[PDB]
């Protein structure tokens, strides 16, 4: 059933939790599939509250987004504020989280973006010691190695989802595999060289981007972000050609929205170890609007949710068991 799927992480010396964490998910394959929310831009679990209310149960996993770290510390930003992640893990909860590297739009601006139509940065140059990128990005990198260093320390593992996408080419990382792959390598070690071992690593594959991939030693979990697909059967297609790719690592939607209902994908043979929803920014960015109870929602909605619950395969907050001690 489960006997292809590697048992280690890539970490050597993982984390008791991430190993716990790693196990379990290991144990699920083929069996289950966890439920997951995306954070309502960054950082909070606004989304899964919103699932509950429209559903009467939480999802799974909750994900978060390290994108704002140039404005954090900021009075509305600040990774250093882990309560909302230290909250979510001790309800019962995974903690995920993923990463849109904003940059600068242009030399010297204070705008920051991540996509190629919408930034000039230039990773060839960032890969170059003591280029001005060079130092950006390794400053960037010293500030979120600090901010998962606090979540280390409290014993949080986290499923983390940096440089996703690649092979799209739309992403600013997005612009060859050889510098891609070699940036994915640099965010690697620079984390192990400040002693995260609480990570499980997921690469993002767009299907067919063998030469993309990062390799063993970097990579845990296969993820893929699929929008605007209704055919369970395409979906269960794109699953399948992930598990030749990579039979010996779990795969993932790890985001989904306007997707086939999950009894329709489970029924096609689409597998996944997880699936997470993106967020609907204007119904669940203000929990206490009127907009947040209506059940309407961009990528799944309240009868979308209600039937993957109502499936015996997928795992609610709930079922999990615990992770601690
Ligand atoms: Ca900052
Ligand atoms: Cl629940």
């Amino acid at each position: 059933d489960n006997s292809l799927i590697k048992k280690e992480l890539c970490t050597e010396g993982a984390s008791v939790e991430a190993k716990k964490v790693y196990t379990y998910l290991r144990n699920c394959w083929g069996r289950k599939t966890l439920s997951s929310t995306m954070a309502n831009v960054t950082w909070n679990v606004n989304e899964a509250i919103w699932v509950n209310r429209q559903t009467g149960k939480y999802p799974a996993i909750a994900c978060f987004d390290y994108m704002n770290l140039p404005a954090s510390p900021a009075d509305w930003i600040d990774y250093n504020k882990i309560s909302v992640v230290e909250d979510w893990w001790n309800a019962g909860g995974l903690v995920a989280a993923c990463w849109h590297w904003n940059v600068p739009v242009t030399e010297n601006s204070s705008e920051y973006k991540c996509m190629i139509s919408e930034t000039d940065f230039d990773i060839t140059k960032a890969l170059q010691e003591g280029t001005r990128e060079n130092e950006i990005i390794k400053a960037d990198l010293e500030e979120l190695a600090g901010y998962l260093l606090l979540l280390k320390q409290k014993n949080i593992p986290v499923i983390w989802r940096p440089l996703h996408e690649a092979a799209g080419k739309w992403f600013w990382w997005g612009k060859d595999a050889a510098s891609y792959k070699r940036l994915w390598k640099l965010v690697y070690e620079t984390f192990k060289q400040k002693g995260l071992n609480n990570l499980i690593w997921v690469w993002t594959s767009e299907t067919n981007d063998r030469d993309w991939y990062p390799g063993d030693a970097y990579v845990d979990i296969i993820g893929r972000d699929v929008y605007h697909k209704t055919s369970a059967a395409g979906l269960a297609t794109d699953f399948d050609a992930l598990k030749k790719a990579f039979p010996d690592k779990l795969i993932a939607l790890s985001e989904c929205g306007d997707v086939a209902t999950i009894d329709k994908q489970l029924a096609a043979g689409a597998q996944w170890a997880w699936f997470m929803t993106w967020y609907d920014y204007e119904v669940t960015k203000d929990t206490t609007a009127p907009v947040f109870n209506s059940g309407q929602h961009e990528h799944a909605d309240k009868a979308w949710w209600n039937n993957a619950f109502g499936q015996p395969g997928v795992i609610c907050r709930s079922d999990l068991p615990s992770f601690k001690l």
